[PDB]
RNA sequence: GGCCCGGGGCGGUUCGAUUCCGCCCUGGGCCACC
């Protein structure tokens, strides 16, 4: 188990099995013939065209090249039309840029429309840079695609491989830039231990300089941060993972971490031991794309957590879970119950203009003097975290995300105790409380 | 849809709000869906 050896066994986990390779080639060729029959301009790109797709994550990306002059509406209608007559079956679901996902002879295919530009300067559709990335990458990644897969399986096996809002990790494209820059998976991990939240990797200039935030500048467009959606906490989890791996080189870093099957009974006893307040906000899942849902779930979660902290329920952490039916906003606090009364800080005895206005308010306890200023005893309209959330959510639904918020406006409940462990959140709850074993 | 920066109208809470909780407009970026 000496790094170097562990990487030899690892390839067996990230390199695609010759059967899968054929399957993909067999499909790519078919895809070609179907599109030629239509005689449309296209180009294969991504993991497949560069043969750097992670074993088991096969998916072809065909790109329909359209004239800069065409409407975005024209791309949507023409694009989807073509992709539909080209796939065995399809599925159309996207957040902003229209494309068709489907299957041809078994492999997953992404038929995406985009404008054929000259220079990836001022892109007109969200994806216009991909083809230029392919040209920039095909000549330089050649011979190091296995190195890309180690990295991809590494990030994947540790939950930070995707770059979409659900993951907020490293994009496949980022992975390939890191390899072209550092030269290998090992070199990347060796240096990633020294990355900070200000590290700027400039592939084009071949340099690493300190900056504002973590910025991996695109060879294709200097104003573009390739690691733009990589959360701070994930950059941290990676760096830390790189440090551990170099010290305890084990091929467990490439294996999909434990499935975790904890007993809903073991959990309840832990909560009892923690003596904290744990509960979720349950509402119906909005029929919308993951890329729209999660940012909203992060917002609702945060907006409620922030309410709980300023209201003194001493929040610990929050997490969210979205099943196919509902969504869950999870919380844990330190104050299961607070008092009715609390102090409110008034003016200093000095200026009376305000001292008087302060004491004029009909209070139930009569204000007192402490250290130079007046204080008042006030009563809260709720004494538990649940009560607070119930009030808050019912009253601030609109602010908890456009879609999430509207749903909560039409329904939401607060689950606690046993009734909460029956729900599909026992996995996120453990993760939240740092329960080990 | 989310984030960031800026204009203008407001409501609530507070002795005291541009400054705390929010609501309408509105201008410009950026990100995720490839």
């Amino acid at each position: 188990m000496k790094v170097e050896e562990i990487l030899e066994k690892a390839l067996e986990l990230v390199i695609p099995d010759e059967e899968e390779v054929r399957k993909g080639r067999e499909a790519e060729e078919e895809l070609r013939r179907r599109l030629d029959e239509l005689g449309v301009e296209y180009v294969f790109v991504g993991s497949y065209a560069r043969n750097t797709w992670l074993k088991g994550s096969l998916e072809i990306d065909v790109f329909l090249l359209f004239p800069e002059e065409f409407s975005k509406e024209e791309l949507r209608e023409r694009g989807l039309e073509i992709g539909k007559a080209v796939l065995d079956s399809y599925e159309i679901r996207y957040a902003e840029h229209p494309y068709v996902h489907g299957v041809v002879k078994g492999v997953e295919v992404d038929v995406v429309p985009c404008y054929k530009l000259k220079e990836p300067k001022n892109i007109k559709s969200a994806v216009d840079r991909t083809p230029f990335h392919h040209k920039w990458l095909e000549g330089r990644i050649k011979g190091k695609e296995n190195e890309v897969r180690l990295l991809k399986g590494f990030l994947k096996a540790n939950g930070i491989y995707g770059a979409e809002y659900k993951v907020r990790g490293f994009s496949g494209y980022l992975c390939e830039l890191l390899i072209v820059f550092y030269g290998s998976f090992l070199e990347t991990v060796k240096n990633a231990r020294r990355w900070t939240r200000r590290t700027v990797i400039d592939v084009a200039k071949g340099e690493v300089r300190k900056g504002e935030e973590f910025f991996v500048v695109d060879p294709v467009d200097e104003k573009r941060n390739v690691a733009a959606n990589l959360s701070l906490d994930n950059l941290a989890r990676f760096v830390h993972l790189c440090r551990e791996f170099m010290e305890a080189p084990s091929l467990g870093f490439f294996k999909p971490k434990h499935p975790l099957e904890i007993e809903p009974e073991r959990l309840r006893k832990i909560v009892e031991e923690r003596g904290t307040a744990v509960f979720a906000v349950k509402f119906r899942k909005p029929d919308i794309v993951d890329d729209n849902l999660y940012p909203q779930l992060e917002r609702a979660s945060r907006k409620i957590f922030e309410f709980l902290e300023r209201e003194n329920f001493m929040p610990l952490r929050s997490a969210f879970k979205a099943s196919e039916e509902f969504c869950y906003l999870l919380f844990e606090c330190q104050i299961k119950e607070i008092s009715r009364v609390f102090r409110r800080m008034g003016p200093q005895f000095e200026d009376e203009r305000n001292v008087k206005k302060f004491l004029s308010r009909n209070r139930a306890f009569r204000p007192f003097i402490e250290n130079g200023r007046w204080w008042a005893f006030e009563m809260r309209k709720f004494t538990t975290p649940e009560e607070g959330v119930r009030s808050y959510a019912s009253t601030h639904w609109h602010t908890l995300g456009k879609n999430v918020g509207e749903s909560i406006r039409e329904y939401f409940e607060i689950i606690s105790g046993e009734k909460l462990f029956k729900e599909p959140v026992t996995a996120e709850l453990c993760e939240m409380m740092g329960v080990k074993d």
